[PDB]
This record gives C-alpha cells, sequence and structure tokens, in this order.
C-alpha cells in the first residue's frame, strides 16, 4: 500500500477536515475513511496535469451542483489553504448559476460563507 | 438593451460555430433563449474577472459531467479546446469526476470527449 | 376494478403517448403499465384541484430538469392536446433555465420543437 | 436599468422577505448574486406575461421539489400563498410530484411547507 | 377502501415509528398523499415478493442514498435493521454507492446511518 | 498486484462489456478503465460480505435513479450472466417507481428490454 502518498497530501492541505472523517473511521466503515485517501487523493490527485487550486475549484463545482453542503463546507477550507482568495471561491459559484441554476448557486455560496466567517 | 455583444465577441471567438448552431433554434422557438446565452451567460457571468476563460471552459465541463449534459457537454469541450485547454486536461477533469459523481458520470462524458477529437482524422 | 377510471382518462390526452408505451412495456414488464394506469391518471390526474392544461404544463416542468427527454416529448403532445398553446408550453422551459439551468432549458425546447414539427 | 427595479417591482410585494435576505448575503458575494436574481429572474423571466404569475409560482415549486432544495422551496411557497395560491393548491403540485419524481421528493417538500404553513 | 390498511398494517408492524410519522404530517396534508403511501408505496408495490423481504430493502437504501434523502434514509435504515439486515450489511451498500454515485454520496449515507445505529 | 482480483470478477461476469478498455486506449482515458477493474472491482465489489447477486442488483437500482442508460445496460447483462431473472431484473426497476418517479423506472425498463433482445 502506497496510501502514505495521499496522506503526504492531506496533512498540508486539508488535515484537521481528514482528520475529522476518521471520525467516521470507527463503528462504521473505517476502510471508506481508508479509500478516501489511497485512491481519491493517492490516485487521482497525486497525478497533475492540473494545479492543486484548480483541482479545489473543480471540485467545488461539482459539489455545488450535486447540493453536497458539509462536503462542499470542508472543500472550501482546502483551497484556501491550497492558495485560493475568497474571490475565486465564489466567482465559480456564481457561474454555476448558469449550468446548475439558481438555487444551486444560492446555497453553494451561503455554504462557503460559514466557512468563510469562522476564523473568528 | 446592449451589451449583448459585450458577450458576443468573447462567444464569437471561442465557440463561434456553437451559439451559430444555437441560433438555429431561431424559429422552433424564442430566439429569447440564445439572446439570455449571450445576454447574460457570456454576458455578466464569463466576463467577470478572477478567473481565466481557460480555467472557466474547464468549470463548465465538470458541472455537465455530473448532470451528464451531453451535448452541451460536447459543445464546450470545443469551446475548451479553443480557448487553450489540451487533451490531458479536459480529460482530467472527467477522471476526477469519477470521484465525486461517480464512475458512470466520468465515463459517460470521456466518450462523449472522444468524439468531438474527431474533426477530419478521416 | 375501476382501471377503466385511468384508461378513460389517458386514452383522451395521449392516445399513443400511451397506446405505445403499452407496447414497448407490457410484453415483457406489466405492473408498471397497469400502476402508471391505475396510480397515476387513475389516482392522482384524477383529481381535480388544478386545472387540466395546468397539470400538464407543471409535468413538463418536471420533466425539464430531470432531462426526460422521451417521456417530455409524449408529456408535449399531451400539454397540446389538453390544450396549451406552443407559447405556454416554451414558456416553462425558459423558467425552468433559472431554477435549473440553462443546459436543462436549452435541451427541453430542442426535444419540443420535434414534436412541434411532427408532420410536413 | 428599467430592469433591475422592473424584476424589484414584482419583488417588493410578492416575495417581500426573503429578497430582503439578500442583503442577508450581499456582504460576501458580490450584490451580485443577489442582483441577477432581480435583474435576470424576476426582470427577464418572470416579466414575461404569458403565464400567470400565480402559474408561475406553482411552476418554481415543481422544479424546486425536484431538486430537492428546502430553502428556495420555502420561500418560493410563501410567494406562492402571497400571488394567490391557496394552500390546497400548493400541496397538490407536490402530490403530483410523487409521481414524476418520486415519493421521497414529495414528501420532503410538504414537510418543508408545512413549516412556511404552521404558524410562520 | 382496501389497500389502504394493507399498507398501514406493514408499517405499524415493522416500522412503527415511521407509522406514527406519518400520522404527523397526514395533517398537514395529504390524507391524500399519506393515502398513496399507505394505499400504493406499500401495499402495492413493496407488498410484491419477486425479490426477497432483505433485499427489496437494500435497494431502498441504496437509492435513497444517491437522492441524498438524509430524512428518509435514517427511517429506511431503521426498517432495515428491523427486517434482518445487518449493520455490516447496510454499510456495504452505502460503500459500494461511492463507485456509482460518488464519494459525497455514501460518506453522507454511512454518516446518516452512524447516527441510528446509536440508539 | 489488486487488479489481477477486479479482473477476477470482471473477465468472468461481464467481460464482453468491460473489453470497453479498447475504447479509452486512444489517450483519452486509459487511467480510468484501470481504476474500474482496481477500484471498482479489486476494492469493492470482492470484499463481498453481499452476494454477487445482490451487488449487481444494486447498480441497478443506482443507475435507474442517475438515468445512466449506456450503463444500465452493461449492468442488466452483468446481471443476467450472474444467475438473475428477467423479472427479478426488472422487479428492482417496478420498486424505483416509488423511489425515483415513474419517468425514471420506464426508462430502466425499456433500456432493459433492449439488452434483453439481443
Amino acid at each position: 500500500e502506497r496510501y502514505r502518498r495521499g496522506m503526504e497530501i492531506l496533512n498540508r492541505m486539508n488535515r484537521k477536515s481528514y482528520t475529522a472523517i476518521r471520525d467516521e473511521l470507527e463503528d462504521v466503515a473505517p476502510d471508506l475513511a481508508r479509500f478516501v485517501a489511497e485512491f481519491a487523493y493517492g490516485d487521482v490527485y497525486s497525478r497533475g496535469v492540473l494545479d492543486l487550486k484548480t483541482r479545489e475549484l473543480l471540485t467545488l463545482a461539482a459539489l455545488t451542483v450535486l447540493r453536497a453542503d458539509d462536503q462542499l463546507k470542508s472543500h472550501v477550507r482546502g483551497a484556501l489553504n491550497a492558495g485560493c482568495s475568497k474571490d475565486e471561491i465564489i466567482e465559480v459559484m456564481i457561474q454555476m448559476a448558469v449550468y446548475a441554476g439558481f438555487p444551486a448557486a444560492i446555497n453553494a455560496v451561503l455554504a462557503a460563507k460559514e466557512v468563510f466567517t469562522e476564523n473568528d
């Protein structure tokens, strides 16, 4: 297992999150949390035809259409830590009103706000 | 009013062939729809400035993968290739979409890409 | 039982967007074919709180988001026969670009086009 | 700009409450996402008059049910009401959605509407 | 009136918590919709037996995980355990949904399952 | 490796379909058909607490809501190849009328009739 890789990536971009993710790694599926590391960030993110800042944004776009609040929220921090400004994080959620529709955009934005706001 | 153009020099630049293709619903119903495209989509959203055009045609593809919108997919694949995006890139966002939107979605879109990636090869 | 209370409704609005779907279907799996007759038109449509011409529009709305192409066409012919103007039909597909995105509406109108032009 | 007022005309009479809550996001995201609704949504789409505003309200409802959006559906049930739509009519569109969108969707929309209905 | 009682019978017998819930939303509205769930959903389509009882319960959980219906998902898990579905089984189907619907759908569902496994 | 497992199931249950690898080959997305064999099959379908016939049957349910036609078809084969009867396969789609609506069920049955008619 070269699962050590996906980890080398998580601990420097979204460590607090995956750490909390394992707070599911216990009476349920720790195998799931496992997979979200050797295949998610260690087999897809590992490669690189696209910067890390970009990939985190593309994820935002996907999570906005799906309306996946919690997962989306988690990825906003990921993007910030990665090197994205709040300006970018929102310009993509606005572009989403065009393809996913307005409610989808409205929701994703309200969501990234929370993440933004709780630094105090 | 007229800003239509503010978003058209864009359209007529990247995916002209496309806007044209849709002006062909100019009858079956409201040109009014093709109007709102250039006039709102490209009029006020794409024109904005914080993300490069290349970066936007790449962010449009992702969403369209999840929605499985086949037609609109092939379209922006041209539009993306046009702004400078390479194969390796278009196909990278799709592969990445298997993780978030499911394998059936990343596969369905790649195939639609493989098609567009064929103009005058034969 | 009152299977007719259903079929004695579907035989009006959409006589082939049914006759047919009781064939490329009820040739191998007829639990579904009855249910649609019995439950949808039998128990649900037969309700009367909203105009017939309204119920057809709301369905056209529903299928737009879902990208239900085939069932959409079938429900366009039915909106027409119910007495809806092409104008009205096209309207709902426009209002859908807002709450469900542009690709949804662009894809739905293209489908209404076909049905609109079925005979040369 | 009779393309802001225009939509805003519709807005500050029908959906008086949650629009105001567009200032409730006026800080994070440019007033743009809150502007586009007024501008585009209600000034370029709802402004058209081939469909009664009432008919237009039940429509957004149909779509928002399928999308499982809860916030937007909640605030549009407030509008639906204000534009004249009776409770019985609202609920009706969602009973209709169980057939096209499925029971989980329909049940989910009616519970959220109950909130707007239970004393707001 | 016929199938209505059949539907309610089943609901009561194996998901009493969801039974009562139907009584607490039958009021706002639908005796008509709460009717249809009792009448059509359970005593008309669920009571069909071409598929093992267990199987007919995992499918419901597969479907709900993809639609992200966190509400209906906790309720059906309850009725899944009631049908003899082991906790191992419930989690397995959700882990599999990660492949056909995406990681966010599974993670979301599993976490939902977690709340239920903690009476 | 692992992928040796994935295939152990693929070339068994649904080989005729999985050989769509041929289609990703032209460097479009080959790397993709690999993840399918070594993750979808090598890491998930392999850890079988659930019977295969039930796993495939579940994929059918999932692909029915998603309205994934070109995919539903491939798994109906994969399902029949595991012993699933036709009447059984149409069953999961009938139930889906309740959870995903009549339009999704009808769209899955027709797709299935196609593969039942090869």
